[PDB]
């Protein structure tokens, strides 16, 4: 008999598989230590867990801190959209009854909230995503204050856990990379490398009409499992694909942002996310228009680049030709209607490819 992921008999199942240790592929790392430079150097190409907040510079609440208290700061009427972890179902509900359930016992239903960005609500003060996080994050850097659109609403989520939820494999949207601090409880993390083979495997099921009784992890070379504990921060590179269960009740903290030191799985995860045709639900908001402000700061970076004499590093350049590829693609004729949607004002495709283009010939010599 098939058997549907999430389902009690699932998770029964789930704790007791071994998989091999994120010992092999996690580095963990004290706060002081992981910065721009240390980012550079490694290329975040692997998860790093971070046991203690010290030296972060991540704000949040004290442990104390409790789901009772996230309805009050949010609050008790803020429609959420709400996980039904057994039927794999999503639907929503105001924030108090979510919490009402989430107080009860004995609970029956199995039910997630892990979609709930709360940067536009009074508990937005309390959290502070983490300093390497800011120094990454594409928004944050080049994504000028006084735009006209508004900036992609994903920094700030608050992720409320029941013991034996599960959250099925997915890639986080945009190919976006992620913080994720666990202020209480615990979070079990499936890491999958987004090796090529891996996100084709991951496309194909995730796209079967019976993807929700099929095990993702049982399809690929090594599925690593990683327990996140209380006050530790998990980063999860560019592409990963991953699922989480939850063995205690969760409360946590998490931001997604995009960065330059993998454009390339960046713009592969959203072809990916594109053919897919999956709900808006989760998806990055203006992926598109981040990117177009990034080349506009590489073109930038480029002519700067001439006043010194100083070359642009290769990441850098390699990151252009794709952005610029993209760029093109976006604005074929055809596509113009669909992607201009979300072009910054006052921007010139044309000029910016045209100059790109030009720019990426000189420093390839
Ligand atoms: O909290 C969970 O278990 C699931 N969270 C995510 O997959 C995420 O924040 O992107
Ligand atoms: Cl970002
Ligand atoms: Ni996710």
């Amino acid at each position: 008999k098939p058997v549907q992921n999430g389902s009690q008999l699932f998770i029964k199942e789930l704790r007791s598989r071994t998989f091999p240790s994120a010992e092999d592929v996690v580095a963990r790392v004290p706060g002081s230590q992981l910065t721009l430079g240390y980012m550079e150097e490694h290329g975040f190409t692997e998860p790093i867990l971070v046991p203690k907040k010290d030296g972060l510079g991540l704000a949040v609440p004290a442990p104390t801190f409790y789901v009772s208290d996230v309805e009050n700061y949010v609050g008790p009427e803020r429609s959420v959209d709400v996980t039904d972890v057994t039927k794999q179902k999503d639907c929503k509900m105001k924030l108090k009854e979510f919490v009402d359930y989430y107080y009860s016992t004995n609970r029956k239903r199995v039910l997630n909230v892990t979609n709930l960005e709360f940067s536009d609500t009074r508990m937005s003060s309390f959290v502070e995503p983490p300093d390497i996080v800011k120094k990454l994050s594409w928004v944050e850097n080049y994504w000028p204050d006084d735009a006209l659109l508004a900036k992609p609403k994903v920094t700030k989520y608050c992720l409320i856990c029941v013991k034996d939820s599960y959250t099925d494999f997915h890639i986080d949207s945009g190919g976006a990379s992620a913080w994720y601090h666990v202020l209480k409880g615990e979070k079990t993390f499936y890491l999958i490398r987004p090796a090529s083979a891996n996100i084709s495997l991951y496309e194909r099921w995730r796209s079967a009409s019976n993807h929700s009784e099929m095990f993702f992890a049982d399809q690929v070379d090594k599925c690593y499992k990683c327990i996140v504990k209380q006050g530790q921060t998990l980063f999860i590179p560019s592409g990963w694909i991953y699922a989480t269960l939850t063995p205690v009740d969760c409360l946590a903290f998490a931001g997604h942002f995009l960065h330059s030191l993998s454009v390339e799985m960046q713009m592969r995860a959203y072809e990916v996310e594109r053919r897919l045709k999956l709900g808006s639900l989760t998806q990055f908001p203006n992926f598109e228009t981040a990117c177009w402000y990034m080349g506009k700061h590489l073109l930038e970076a480029f002519k700067g680049s001439h006043k010194s004499g100083k070359q642009l590093p290769p990441h850098l350049v390699q990151g252009a030709k794709i952005l610029n590829g993209a760029f093109r693609s976006w604005t074929k004729k055809q596509a113009l209607a669909e992607h201009e949607d979300e072009l910054p004002e006052h921007f010139k495709p044309s000029q910016l490819i045209k100059d790109l283009a030009k720019e990426i010939r000189l420093s390839e010599n």
